[PDB]
């Protein structure tokens, strides 16, 4: 027996039940759709089996075993508005959400990690099939995710709600607890979430997405001038000694007076023409061009590209003098795209992108918490006004946040052409 309190949230609750309803069936849908393909086209490409790739994977069926268990009981539990499965479901449907978020986040961190570890090596060699460490990785992921579900097994049960007469049974994380770390687990469930379901993966894929790029720019560079010097080879012992005499570069361009303002406007891969124009006359011979220069602290890409190209730079080395002006008007790598940096591109636009989905999705719901816990008050009289607020925001995160089981394929669709053709391939068939 638990009564509720006021007015407000009644008819939002009520407004909700449909909009929920309506985003649950377009996430089956979709989901089960986008995942069972997504892990099709993974096992099936041994080139992306024998990589990082079979780690979405392993995103793609943690999702899928959550979407055809706890999206029908959930959907059942809004249109009865009462639980009639009994303590075995009570049970089984928070701890298996619980673990398909632990696998989500699990699997987001170790795709960043072995991202890194893939573009820090020359000339890696891949072998057949699955890698054995990574088959260990994922292991330990579903095993990890399952143990830090089990308190959501043992602290959920049915209890029975009085509203002013009518009776609804009611599934939830039980108020009085047995053990004293079970009843603790109770009052900090939501940092629990915040910390571990959150800030640290946005932490780790974040730290090693910028590891990841910083090395794709310094192989980026490597490329840029070898191909410029006509030729070269690669490897640890050849780039090490030209980052070298890149960091040299850029330290008598940050003491030279007039390169000085020019190079800290630039972005990283228009810095990197400065720095090429520097290899190959030296920072008093690209000092002299003092009105390209200003046009391009002025971010005028189209101005200082035409005046670059009325130069003894350009008549001599047209070849080299039209790329490196080519990427200072684009700022892209595209005079310079090879098998190698667009290879690059398209592993930094994936990952980039299945981060920036998961912390979007989840966002809202945990900034509807923190605005609970320091801006409501039971005592106030004005707080029916106010919850009606809160209840609102808590809806569309937890909509947000059952959003994320079906948006993985969908963004893969979108930013990676080798995705889209492999699922335009897999539903052609
Ligand atoms: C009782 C309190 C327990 C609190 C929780 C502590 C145990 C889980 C934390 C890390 C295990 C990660 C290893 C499992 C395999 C994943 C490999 C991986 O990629 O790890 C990502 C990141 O390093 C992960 O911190
Ligand atoms: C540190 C990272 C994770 C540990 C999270 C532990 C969170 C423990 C919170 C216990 C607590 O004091 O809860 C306060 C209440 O929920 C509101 O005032
Ligand atoms: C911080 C508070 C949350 C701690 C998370 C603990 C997760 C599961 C560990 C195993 C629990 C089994 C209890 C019996």
């Amino acid at each position: 027996i638990s009564p509720p309190p006021c007015q407000g949230p009644i008819e939002i609750k009520e407004t909700f039940k449909y909009i929920n309803t309506v985003v649950s069936c377009l996430v089956f849908v979709l989901g089960i759709i986008g995942n069972s393909t997504l892990l099709y086209i993974i096992y099936k490409n041994k080139c992306m089996r024998n990589g990082p790739n079979i780690l979405i994977a392993s995103l793609a069926l943690g999702d899928l075993l959550h979407i055809v268990i706890a999206i029908p009981i959930n959907v059942y539990k809004l249109l009865a508005e009462d639980w009639p499965f009994g303590a075995e479901m009570c049970k089984l449907v928070p701890f298996i959400q619980k673990a398909s978020v632990g696998i989500t986040v699990l699997s987001l961190c170790a795709l960043s990690i072995d991202r890194y570890r893939a573009v820090a090596s020359w000339s890696r060699i891949k072998g057949i099939g699955v890698p054995k460490w990574t088959a260990v990785e994922i292991v330990l992921i579903w095993v990890v995710s399952v143990v830090l579900a089990v308190p959501e097994a043992i602290g959920f049960d049915i209890i029975t709600m009085d509203y002013k007469g009518s009776y609804l049974r009611i599934c939830l994380l039980h108020p009085v607890q047995k053990t004293a770390f079970m009843q603790f687990y109770a009052t900090a469930k939501d940092w629990w979430l915040f910390s571990f379901y959150f800030c640290l993966p946005l932490a780790i894929t974040a730290f090693f997405y910028t590891l990841m790029t910083c090395e794709m720019l310094r192989k980026n560079i490597f490329e840029m001038l070898r191909i410029d010097e006509g030729g070269g080879s690669g490897g640890d012992e050849a780039e090490k000694l030209f980052n070298q005499d890149v960091d040299a570069a850029v330290r008598g361009i940050l003491r030279n007076a007039k390169l000085k303002p020019v190079y800290d406007s630039l972005d990283a891969v228009r810095r990197a023409a400065l720095i090429n124009m520097v290899f190959q006359m030296g920072e008093t011979g690209v000092a002299g061009f003092t009105n390209s220069l200003r046009m391009l602290q002025q971010k005028r890409w189209d101005e200082a590209a035409v005046n670059l190209a009325k130069s003894r730079w350009y008549n001599q080395t047209p070849n080299r003098a039209k790329r490196v002006i080519t990427t200072f008007r684009t700022g892209t790598w595209d005079a310079y795209l090879n098998d190698h940096l667009k290879q690059r591109r398209e592993v930094a636009k994936t990952v980039f992108c299945l981060v920036l989905v998961f912390a979007l999705c989840w966002l809202p719901l945990h900034l509807a918490r923190i605005l609970k816990l320091t801006l409501y008050n039971q005592n106030d009289p004005n707080r029916c006004e106010l919850l009606s607020f809160l209840l609102v925001l808590d809806y569309i995160g937890i909509n947000m946040a059952s959003l994320n089981s079906c948006a993985n394929p969908i963004a893969l669709y979108l930013v990676s052409k080798r995705f889209k053709n492999a699922f335009k391939s897999a539903l052609c068939c």
